[PDB]
């Protein structure tokens, strides 16, 4: 299953505009944790600042504008915005990845306000220095020296941080290598703790086939959302196609259970994602199910 999804090119779904750091901070204090939101630079007037949600602690990602008329975030420049967004799907950022942005309304209760990066207190996990110099000299191992001063911008294990180095640039690194400055000292509890060490037990991947470098054409262009209140078209009831297994969850009871080969009758499609589909004498909300949209009625697209 995969958790990084969202769009990737919808500028009224992810771009956050005018926030600045005050309200970027309070929109991502927790959360829900793999939230982002980039907002216009409160920094630097023409770049912008991907601020993420993790840890209740969110890492702040700042994207320039170069004159070529591209994205540079944080030392590494990729070819847009949308396209750090997606590395960042499988990168794993503080230690979770690019799940979906934040609401551009995200209207908050209250309890998590502000609070600049707080993943335990105000001492440990923010400037580390580094004094046994490991230059791996990647972005997976940052490349520190015998006494630069690194900053965890992402701690994603409780053995490896990922800090970025005197030069900026984020790579993890070892803690029996570091030195952190303003800290109290390792109190269990005072260090935040992730967990720990995380684990997905299921021995169905234990010789798993590799992601694979495939970059496949998915059809682009624009926003494809039409408002209109849809003229003479004497269109009818939607028709998906399940082309993923789609079972349910522990905590479902409005999850529509689905599979490959099966056709999701669906009247009511929300905006939110789960559509309302009364399909094999059951029916129930489903998060496209995995599906995909066509019109198995006509012959233009039969196949």
């Amino acid at each position: 299953m995969s958790s990084a999804r969202f769009d990737s090119s919808d500028r009224s779904a992810w771009y956050m505009g005018p926030v600045s750091r005050q309200e970027a901070q309070t929109r991502l204090q927790g959360q829900r944790h793999g939230m982002f939101l980039v907002r216009d630079s409160s920094t630097c007037p023409g770049d912008y600042v991907l601020s993420v949600s993790e840890n209740s602690r969110v890492s702040h990602y700042i994207i320039n504008s170069l004159p070529n008329r591209r994205f540079k975030i944080g030392d590494q420049e990729f070819d847009h915005l949308p396209a750090l967004l997606e590395f960042y799907k499988i990168h794993y950022l503080d230690t979770t990845t690019l799940i979906e942005p934040a609401p551009r309304y995200p209207s908050p209760p209250m309890g998590s306000v502000s609070a600049p990066n707080l993943p335990t207190a105000e001492d440990n996990l923010e400037y580390v220095r580094t004094l046994y110099d490991f230059p791996g000299n990647d972005a997976e191992d940052l490349p520190f020296k015998k006494g630069e001063i690194l900053v965890i911008i992402e701690k994603p294990e409780e053995q490896w941080w990922s800090a970025r180095n005197k030069d900026g640039r984020v790579g993890m690194i070892p803690v029996p290598y570091v030195e952190k400055l303003v800290r109290s000292s390792p109190h269990g509890k005072h260090g935040n703790r992730n967990s720990n060490s995380y684990g997905i037990p299921e021995p169905a991947h234990a010789y798993a086939q590799p992601q694979t470098t495939t970059p496949l054409p998915a059809v682009s262009g624009s926003p494809g959302a039409a408002i209109t209140p849809l003229p003479s078209t004497q269109n009818g009831p939607v028709f998906a196609k399940a082309i993923q297994k789609r079972v349910p969850c522990a905590y479902d009871k409005t999850a529509l259970a689905l599979e490959v080969g099966d056709i999701v009758k669906v009247t009511r499609m929300n905006i939110n994602g789960q559509w309302e589909g009364e399909v094999n004498g059951r029916k129930g909300l489903f998060p496209f199910t995995h599906v995909k949209i066509f019109d198995p009625q006509n012959p233009d697209e039969n196949e």
